[PDB]
């Protein structure tokens, strides 16, 4: 675990990031897909072999020994406000687990559902609280990912109300 776990908020790539881990705002058939899956295909493919898993559920495969943690949110324009918010918050609980499971110190994550699979909605504290509610009892460093300058602020303004 980290000497003293931390939630901080970076406006850059994912595929850029300096942790020891990374989870991938996957589509659920393991394909290339776009936005941060596309960046992830690009950085790691080695780690889309068998990559496939369901909505609301996390499937890591190594790329070398760097751990891929697909995490499968679900798409709002298919799912009801309420069946869609039950899945992102069991795809983040599976997060834990799997960062839980592979020991690291550190993890990079995006905000699951807030892009394409927002169904043109604003998901930023809906997304950003269920990553709380799942990595607060966790002991890895998190970083998340954005790549708004506007999202960068209201993300950093939630991690520092707690503190
Ligand atoms: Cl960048
Ligand atoms: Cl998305
Ligand atoms: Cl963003």
């Amino acid at each position: 675990g980290a000497m003293a776990p931390s939630y901080r908020v970076k406006r850059m790539d994912i595929a850029k990031n300096d942790e020891e881990c990374v989870v991938n705002a996957a589509n659920p058939r393991g394909l290339p897909g776009d936005g941060v899956c596309k960046a992830v295909y690009k950085k790691w493919p080695e780690s889309f072999k068998n990559s496939a898993t369901p909505v609301g559920t996390a499937k890591t495969v190594m790329c070398g020994t760097y751990p891929v943690i697909h995490a499968v949110g679900p798409n709002f324009s298919n799912y009801t406000e309420s069946e869609g918010d039950r899945e992102l918050a069991a795809a983040y609980r599976e997060v834990a687990k799997e960062v839980t499971r592979l020991g690291v110190n550190s993890v990079a994550i995006p905000l699951l559902s807030t892009g394409v699979y927002s169904g043109g909605k604003d998901r930023l504290t809906q997304s950003l609280n269920h990553l709380f509610t799942a990595m607060d009892s966790t002991d890895a460093d998190v970083v998340i990912y954005c790549r708004d300058k506007e999202w960068e602020k209201k993300i950093s303004e939630a991690i520092q109300m707690r503190t």
